[PDB]
RNA sequence: UAGAAGAAGUAAAUAUGUUAGGACCCGAAAGAUGGUGAACUAUACUUGAACGGAUUGAAGCCGAAGGAAACUUUGGUGGAAGAUUCACGCAGUGUUAACGUGCAAAUUACUUGUCAUAUUUGAGUAUAGGGGCGAAAGACUCAUCGAACUAUCUAGUAGCUGGUUCCACCUGAAUAUUCCCUUAGGAAGGUCAAAGUAUUAAUAGUAUUGAUUGGUAAAGAUAAUGAUUAGGUGU
RNA sequence: AUAAACAUACUUUGAAUCGGCCAAGUCUGGUAAGCAGGACUGGCGAUGCGGGAUGAACCGAACGUCGAGAUAAAGUGCCAAA
RNA sequence: AAAAUGAAGACAUUUUAACGAGUAAGGAAACGAAAUGGCGUAAGGACAACAAAAGUAGUAAAGAUUUAAAGUAAUUUAGAUUGAAACUGUCCUUAGUGCAGAUCUUGGUGGUAGUAGCAAAUACUAAGAAGAGGAAAAAAACAUCUUAGAACUGAAGAGGAGAAAGGUUCCUAAACAACAUUACUUGGAUUAGGGUGAAUCGAUCCUAAAUUACAGAUGGAAAUCCUUAAGAAAAGGAUUGAAAGGGAAUAAGAUUAAUAGUUCUUAAUCAAGAGAAAUGGUAACAUAUCAUGAACUUUAAAAUGGAGUGUGAAAAUCUACGGAAGAGUUCUCUUUUCUUCUUAACAAAAGUAAAUUCCACUGAAAUGAAUCAAUCAGAGAAGUGGAAUUUAUUGGCUUUGUAAGAAAUUCAAUGAAUUGUGGUAUUUUUGCAGUCUUCAUAAAAAUUAAAGGGAAUCUUUUGCUCGUACUAAUAACCGCAACAGGUCUCCAAGAAGCAAAAUCUUUAGUUAAAUAGAAUAACGCAGGUAAGGGAAGUCGGCAACAUAGCUCUGUAAGUUAGCAAGAAAGAGUAGCUCUGGUGAUUAUCGAAUCAGAACUUUAAAGGUUAGGGGAAUCCGACUGUUUAAUAAAAACAUAGCAUUCUGAUAAAUCUAAAAGGUUCAUUACAGAAUGUGAUUUCUGCCCAGUGCUCUGAAUGUCAAGGUAAUGAAAUUUACUUAAGCGCGGGUUAACGGCGGGAGUAACUAUGACUCUCUUAAGGUAGCCAAAUGCCUCGUCAUCUAAUUAGUGACGCGCAUGAAUGGAUCACCGUGAUUCCCACUGUCCCUAUCUGCAAUCUAGUGAAACCACAGUCAAGGGAACGGGCUUGAUUGGAACGGCGGGGAAAGAAGACCCUGUUGAGCUUGACUCUAAUUUAUCAUGUGAAAUUUUCACUCAUUUCGUUAAAUGUUAAAAAAACAUUAAAAUUGAAACAGGCGAUUGAAAGAGAUAGACGGGGAGUUUGGCUGGGGCGGCACAUCUGUUACAAGAUAACGCAGGUGUCCAAAGAUGAACUCAAUGAGGACAGAAACCUCAUGUAGAAUAUAAGGGUAUAAGUUCAUUUGAUUAUUGAUUCCAGUACAAUCAAUAACUCUGAAAUGAUGGCCUAACGAUCCCUAAGAUUUUUAAUUAG
RNA sequence: GGGGUGUCAGAAAAGUUACCACAGGGAUAACUGGCUUGUGGCAGCCAAGCGCUCAUAGCGACGUUGCUUUUUGAUCCUUCGAUGUCGGCUCUUCCUAUCCAUUUCAAGCAGAAUUGAAAAAAGGUAUGAUUGUUCACCAUUUAAUAGGGAACGUGAGCUGGGU
RNA sequence: CGAGAGGAACCGUUGUGUCACGCCACUGGAUUAUUCAAUUAUUUGAUCAAAUAGUGUUGAGAAUCUAACACGUGUUGAAAU
């Protein structure tokens, strides 16, 4: 048959990412001495609207501790910043909501957003609209620190890398119903190209693997392998489970 | 069962037959390989352009009256909605009207619908062939799409259809049998023609006489195997 | 007994063909069929001519170009020779 | 065919006799008594006046047209005419060698046929001019130009201009052969010239989506990736990308046949050049350059959605007062109706605005201030006085310079006159102020200015390159064209009206845009009306009719409480003369809007524009989208609901590969993959089957490898290995599924109730003859006079049913169905009116189609003749209609079947394949347990930065600033052979091996057949019969049979006689066992049927293995091939019998099988060599 | 010799196309026509009986002989480089196996209403609810509201309801 | 005729329906004699007179055509069956 549409959308074609009006990459600033071993100061200059985010992001300036200028960052904002606000970012700074610490500084129980995997990669986990990971443990044997991912998953990290106390702003955007599909079109403004979602079923044979025949219906079970080969991959993948959960 | 038994073969020009090659001439739907296309249409992005008149009247706000309170009744203000309609436009519901060698290789007239936010639209830009794009009809991808266009392989193959060019003279057919993935076709064989021989235990779609073979027509039915209507005699 | 020397025996090479159809003092399946399928022979196909008004097969009889006569099937009131 | 003659005659000899039809097919050349005979086309080698000028030809070749002759024919010969330079006859040789067909190719030409047509876009007329081109017994029409009449587009135009596209179509002159469906003196047509002027408009400059280079990375290759990351490249990142985004700076008048923000006059602007460092104000802030301001850093501008309301200013229209000039009307009036009365860029500052934001004084409550709405205040309202910015250039409007000298309107014959002031009116444009809305927040750079810091100590010149004409469309662009189709924009008057609607008009444009004139038939296309009845027409109210604006009253069931609703329903509306309400300025001035009253009439929305309404049922919730060119929908989307995977080095996924790419400038409120489709109510039972999964098991089965053994070695053998499958559990909002019989309640039904077969579970709640019910037009009500229709019920429901979603409908729908009211030519049943055609004429002028053609009946025939046979009957040429025929035209039937012809799609069809997955190999160091577990980093992976303090020693009050160092190499500490982290000998890419893999590739899907399919095997095969007394022999003809069975059921010898019947014998009888008699097979013989058999071929007894080896010759199917079977002998060794004999499987007719490949048995009877003796 | 090809002289082989395509076919189906007439329709002969008596006013069993092509069968002769395939609307003609009107005979014909039969096809044979329907069933009206053919009459005559 | 219930026919007279042929007097319908009149919108300065809205519209409306809507004729005679 054909192409289905999830394998024409790895080509970069229409499927590109809508990133023409987007602020910019938000992230941690780079590490070094002053982030390492003293606290540098932010002043939140303005609060702005990220297009195709929901949280709000900070446009942050901090000052050149080694050379004669400004250091514009841009971070993501957690619940509680305002305008004016200093921020201070490295290992001696206090444990108030918007500063900057290394996750192994913080309290066990301490909420945290906008944590990195990886020490100085600027930023993994917890970045989503009212999301946080927690910290469930230290572990100074091996400078390991264990948190609690949005998911509920538990991972562990070096107990140098950084994250942002608080909670990140925007939270309970999901729980107001869209109402209209003129609402939902202006959801993809500045995402990819995916809304308008046509049913397997409703297709033709050659178009997808649930294009049926006489009646709209699949024929097949819909729980496939995790082997399947690109193509005929569609619907739950590797299942260990279905129906309604209770 | 091949051979020998006082060797016959070879060469070249023709004719006929078999075989391969475009193969007596014209004919597929297809397959592969390499390039050209988004000036039509499909979607996406960048940068521009285009809402005039009415209908209805959501929060929010103000007065009057009633009330212990909560608040309620009533009159305004406000101008929301993928709200209702008209117009410039646009589409194509009906007439299954006109036309149907048309104005037109899809248009015209009235009617109908729709007529700014899931709106309409120009330019630039991106996506290309077992690929793209698709609010999904196998739809659209330059009047070409259930796999575009163009050139090469390629005079593709065809047991199938159509055609196959001067005269006179002589001879003149077939539908049995065996095998086939065989049943619209082949090979062995029968019928036929043309060449070339042999003095030749090498004549007969006939009748007669003679010795045979067979089990058909007929015939039979307490003659064998069966089928079937009755009438006497005896126990 | 009759016939047979352009008799007889062939040898070699090869063409086309194996869709068939009709008749009947014949048969089988079928109610039956201008139906389907067979035995024997003769025909049409490949075939014109005279007759049946006309007709692939029926009847007479098969064909180089003509003249004259006797005929065949069948006919002789007119079309139409008698 | 036979005789005779026979070197040359000639006619392919002479004589006699017999014969001669023919499709497919054959008879090549040569061959003297000739093994068929000849004609024609073209070219090659010879021959052609025999005596030394040797075929024909300017005294007319070839070719063409005909007249005659010869030949059975193919053809040849000659004459005449035309033609004017090459050609012919015979023999061999050679071939691109003979045409009526191929829907044949190319070219030309007929009938149709002077036929169909030259009918959308309201429309032309008179006089004159030019011209060959209005003549004439009306030849009724006449192209261009001027004037007059009459008209249309109607200012979202048939107007004035641009972008794209076109490319000279632009202007003028000469000229009309061709072209614009007649004509043309016209033309976007022919010919020849002319025409496009920029410092200020654009391109050029910048960047957006995106695009492309050197080096690097990848690739067998072409080439691909990367766009600043990898680089000794580029203070920071290369090229291109906009005539609609950003952008230094120009206007008015005049001018040309044509160019003008481009030329001329006048008047401007811009850029680049040349000739210890200021005051004022309390403050907000202000000063014709002034009044210094480097490196470095920051801020702002360029640069930002949309809606709606209010309002400032300008312009257009309208209007008030005063006029000046011209024009129209005027025997009826009209102090009247119409036109003109204007002003640029750039600057100035008499006078004077609206809105917003700040500053100073003061301190608000009895709270005030204010808007159409809002909104605001002790982080300070209101008041008073100030400052700033915006308002299409300076500074918004009037005004001024420019500047009246221009331009407009008149007058005179170049010269003269005038060019006030307003509006609480409408529209448009351009700003401003707040309000609303977003899970939408609505570009960047070139370039400019300011600030922080304190380093240093007016005149004039020039402004280059390219585009510039014209159309921009009912004739310049794209559709074959002067095509009713398509194509993005700017400016925009009056009436009337809610309206940029319909209708009419002014400025401008045009009267031609594929020809007309006469007549006024039929049938038409477009627009209409109609008596009485009112859907009776019809599949169906299809078409048409009908309602229609505004004001007032009134408005139901149902409902998601928002709606339904313009529900439904009723009344009013004209003209004229009046009355009253709604304000501003302090009596004058002004606005359209509302209400009311007399009177009159042809009783009033209706010229134009302008909803038909109601009661129900089904589907989809809604707004939206859809098969360009037959489907606009119940289909798709949708919000809502639900499920699965993934912690980013991931999930999905593109690529041959890749420091490769997409979601991802992302991070579970996320990314990816799916089903159902708003809300309400609810989603029942089933894990057996197939999927998916497991946090799971070991010693069932499992590869290449690894190890070990034997052997001279290959080889062989044994043991051990992962995933996968198997074993066990989970999962259905995963694919899916969700029973049968019988009996029983005081008449008749029905069966609450038991019985028992059975499933993984037995269809639960609901719903129903449903868009789902065969029977079926189900049964009962209701709708109608009448109901296969509709609706409400019943439900053992062929075959309803729960996110394949079940039930439910409020609003909504160019969706499907039924019924009412109203209205009507749908109909009874047709009449009639208008325009354009059709008819005839002048000019002009095709196409489809066509074997030849064209009166009937019957017969026969390929079973439906125009032609043939027999009759009926006919006068030649035809015009307007017409739709019976020509089995009329259009198209190698699209339905069905046959091809060993395909293509799309599907699937544990067969054979493979990318992606996925598992194991082994590919040697980093240092150790411990039985190779595994450890520790490190050094390859390797994944990352981050301006590779900006690594390692080890040493010593939350404040949205503000922080840089170019003083001082004495320090100030500002040293070193490591690690830029900083992360993973790490594991993972990735390679090879080999196992699994999985319709995501993908290739291919196949037998035959016969009273069409194919389903059924059956008449496909290999045997018996009887059809079957016709030799052989052969049909049907999907009839009655049946085979794919075996047998160490005995083979061989032999001997003995015996069978089935049945009668008569006897204790239990014993109809049937037990014994005896006699009769007994032609009526028994038995493995089997289907038919044959054979009595001292047997049957039963019993006994021996036995001939059911063996080797070699020949035949018979049956037969093609006289193979296989198979049936026989006859010979040479061995044997069995049985006394022996003759018999025995090479079964009493006979069926019981079966090639090439290649695999796998067993056999080849010692004999021949050699070497060595002794002769 | 054995291992086998049963499609048995012996390929290694699953479906569906209503999105379909090509070479062909009347060698072959779906429609008319043609032969046949089982089936359908109509008509006869005999006479066991019914008809209160009476085989034949009216019927006529058990048997038996025909005709028709208006049903459906049976066949595959023509048409597969195409004969436009149902019904309805409009219109003409033809058959008689006559429904009415005309003329007659018979009856178990008293009258009226009827029933059987002959001459006769020149003239008439309707309006509607439901269904695409042919067919059917209802409600009326009429003197009667008969049955059929013409390529199952009639698509360059209409419609497009069904297929 | 019949017990009764019920219950005809021939001649004669008069009408209706349909079919066919006609016809325009009376009744009705169409009507661009844009006839006569009225009137909405636009434009002629007003009155008069018109024009435009492809026939602006409405009322009456002759002629001509026509009726299933008006009205006439086919009641008609001999012979042979």
């Amino acid at each position: 048959g054909r192409r289905t549409l999830s394998q024409r959308k790895g080509r970069g074609s229409i499927f590109k990412s809508r990133s023409h009006h987007k602020l910019g990459v938000a992230q941690h600033r780079a590490i070094d001495f002053f982030e390492r071993h003293s606290t540098v100061r932010g002043l939140v200059k303005s609060i702005e609207h990220d297009p195709g985010r929901g949280a709000p992001l900070a446009r942050v300036v901090f000052r050149n501790p080694r050379q004669y200028g400004l250091d514009k960052e841009l971070f993501i904002c957690a619940e509680g910043l305002y305008s004016g606000q200093y921020i201070y970012c490295g290992s001696k700074a206090s444990l108030h909501i918007g500063n900057v610490l290394p996750i192994g500084q913080c309290p066990e129980g301490t909420v945290v957003c906008n944590v990195e995997s990886k020490p100085g990669d600027r930023g993994i986990i917890a970045r989503a609209s009212g999301n946080y990971a927690t910290v469930i443990s230290h572990n100074a044997d091996n400078e390991t620190t264990r948190i609690r991912l949005p998911s509920g998953a538990k991972k562990t990290l070096k107990s140098n890398c950084r994250a942002m106390v608080g909670i990140i702003a925007g939270g309970g955007r999901t729980e107001k119903p869209i109402l209209k599909a003129g609402v939902a079109y202006r959801m993809y403004k500045a995402k990819r190209t995916t809304w308008p979602r046509v049913r397997g079923v409703a297709m033709n044979p050659v178009d997808h693997p649930h294009g049926g025949g006489n009646h709209q219906h699949v024929g097949h079970p819909t729980t496939l392998k995790r082997s399947s080969p690109p193509g005929q991959k569609a619907g739950k993948v590797a299942a260990r489970r279905t129906g309604l959960i209770r």
